[PDB]
């Protein structure tokens, strides 16, 4: 039932293509609308050799986990963690690796796919 506030459509790994690799590549400082960090996510689809990159804030990671935890029992989800706060890059990366190792129902659900779908910003 829940949509992702930042996402205009629902996408499925059918249309978008399955994930071979994901990581948090780096973090990036933003000034608009206010000063904040955003995470550059590296995605390699299957049958692809050149990766692509999307931008997601920490608050956008947590909306995904909160929305997943409406659909799925908590033990089906990896733990979510609660600037030199670049430990979030490391912790978000651990979260993504674990998410890919979840049951298929979780790791290939439409919420996860949609989270990785190129947005407004992600058009370089």
């Amino acid at each position: 039932e829940p949509i992702l506030s930042f996402s205009p459509k629902t996408y499925s790994f059918r249309q978008d293509g399955r994930i071979k690799e994901v990581s948090v590549f780096t973090y990036h400082k933003k000034y608009n609308p206010d000063k904040h960090y955003i995470y550059v996510v590296r995605i390699l689809r299957e049958g692809q050799i050149e990766p692509s990159f999307v931008f997601r804030t920490f608050d956008e990671f947590q909306e995904l986990h909160n929305k997943l935890s409406i659909i799925f029992p908590l033990w089906k989800l990896p733990g979510f963690p609660n600037d030199v706060a670049a430990k979030r890059k490391i912790e978000l990366n651990s979260y993504l690796q674990s998410l890919m190792n979840a049951s298929t129902d979780v790791a290939e659900c439409d919420l996860v796919c949609t989270f990785f779908h190129p947005l407004l910003r992600d058009e370089k």
